[PDB]
């Protein structure tokens, strides 16, 4: 009606208090807005006007207005330098840190107009120094940008202090002061003289619920502090299941080594925790590994008198020599390299004495061999019957399985138990084109077995 609105905002913006006054008055709707959305409590912390925007507050004035570019009034106040007006809009309940379009927050632009004590006010009531505009420019930085120093040593105190809170409270266990100082800017990834993260302390401390919000809020699940150890290190030690769980699920490394090379498994065996022995194993856990002493963690279980583990252990151990056989034979290459990382012995025998190499020459999987050989199978092996793997892929006819074998020193001569040789079997099948590779290496042909024959 009338535009008193308007009225109302001209009045704002040139200071006339009682006209201010009049019109509220007779009905003037205090959260007028202009074209671009100011409305009266913008104009008058705009301008500078203490007493209109004690007044406007006063009948309503939506202390959080946003306009077209998202600027409240606590921005223009924090733009143009108006301390007393800024309390006043932090005092009835404004936002301290709205953000703009941009990005944009108070303390953004305190710091970029160098106006220090607007800055410890904003700082006072929860300001986030954490903030970042869309330009990636946190309030840190914009004080550097125009040279006010003195209201960046307050900023870098006031991280400084938020990464301390964040250390203590989350060995202390305050699920609660974790999630605010994280929304208050504070970095999750510090670290202290030793190295701890507050991921660190929280697996150490045993608090599931912290862990869970630190990871939830980027933290490092493979930080690790000096001597190497990370937090899934730390839950092993101690023994909290659900944490060692919760750092698997969330990309935690099951086989990271520490200074001294020792790895979660080995802590978990040494220390009797079998229920997280078992989820390690089930999740690529190396039974292998051996720290610098020369230690598996098999040993560990033994030494500590974790039997129960020894024996968990040991069967890992030869369900993984059991599986490597049977890949071997079945050709599946890629479960054999899968199964080599976790430990798998490739010099095992089975009852006959049998290896991989031996199945995957006797089979036909050149694949598979060349695998076998780059891990340290012993090419010249022998079972009970006395063949090596040279007997069995001469005996099938795979030539150039021979051949490969003859590269990484096959014995050309090895005699069975009773005194075979390759270039023996090379002749009764009559692989023709096998038994010129054999004499090429110098294959004996007065090669008697127990028989007396000769190829």
């Amino acid at each position: 009606g009338s535009d008193l609105g308007k009225k109302l905002l001209e009045a704002a913006r040139a200071g006339q208090d009682d006209e201010v006054r009049i019109l509220l008055a007779n009905g003037a709707d205090v959260n007028t807005a202009d074209e671009t959305g100011f409305t009266p409590l913008h104009l008058a912390a705009w301008e500078g006007h203490l007493g209109i925007v004690e007044v406007l507050l006063k009948n309503g004035a939506d202390v959080n207005a946003n306009d077209e570019r998202g600027h409240t009034p606590l921005h223009l106040a924090a733009y143009t330098g108006h301390l007393e007006i800024v309390e006043v809009l932090l005092k009835n309940g404004a936002g301290v840190n709205a953000t703009d379009v941009i990005g944009t927050a108070p303390l953004h632009l305190a710091a970029m107009w160098g106006h220090l004590e607007i800055v410890e006010v904003l700082l006072k009531n929860g300001a986030a120094v954490g903030a970042q505009d869309k330009f990636g420019k946190t309030p840190k930085d914009l004080a550097r940008d125009n040279g006010n120093q003195w209201i960046y040593e307050l900023l870098e105190k006031a991280e400084k202090d938020l990464r301390r809170k964040l250390l203590e409270a989350a060995r202390a266990g305050h699920r609660e002061e974790v999630e605010k100082l994280i929304k208050l800017g504070a970095d999750v990834n510090t670290a202290d003289e030793t190295g701890f993260t507050p991921l660190h302390l929280a697996a150490w401390e045993g608090h599931l619920g912290i862990v869970e919000v630190l990871l939830k809020n980027g933290a490092d699940v493979n930080a690790n502090d000096e001597r190497g150890h990370t937090p899934l290190h730390l839950a092993a030690y101690t023994g909290h299941l659900e944490i060692v769980e919760v750092l698997l699920k969330n990309g935690a490394g099951v086989n990271a080594t520490d200074v001294i090379g020792t790895a979660p498994l080995h802590l978990a065996a040494m220390w009797g925790h079998l229920e997280i022995v078992e989820v390690l194993l089930k999740n690529g856990a190396a039974v292998g590994a051996q720290d610098k002493f020369g230690k598996t963690p098999k040993d560990l279980a033994r030494d500590n008198g974790n039997q129960w583990i020894y024996e968990l252990l040991e069967k890992a151990e030869k369900d993984l020599r059991r599986k490597l056989l049977e890949a071997a034979r079945a050709g599946h290459r890629e479960e054999v390299e899968k199964l080599i990382k976790l430990g798998a012995d490739v010099n095992t025998a089975d009852e006959t004495g049998f290896t991989p190499l031996h199945l995957a020459a006797w089979e036909g999987h050149l694949g598979i061999v060349e695998v076998l050989l780059k891990n340290g199978a012993d090419v010249n092996a022998n079972d009970e019957r006395g063949h090596t793997p040279l007997h069995l892929a001469a005996y099938t006819g795979h030539l150039e399985i021979v051949e490969v074998l003859l590269k990484n020193g096959a014995g050309v001569n090895a005699t069975d138990v009773i005194g075979t040789a390759p270039l023996h079997l090379a002749a009764m099948w009559g692989h023709l084109e096998i038994v010129e590779v054999l004499l090429k290496n110098g294959a004996d042909v007065n090669a008697q077995d127990k028989f007396g024959k000769t190829p």
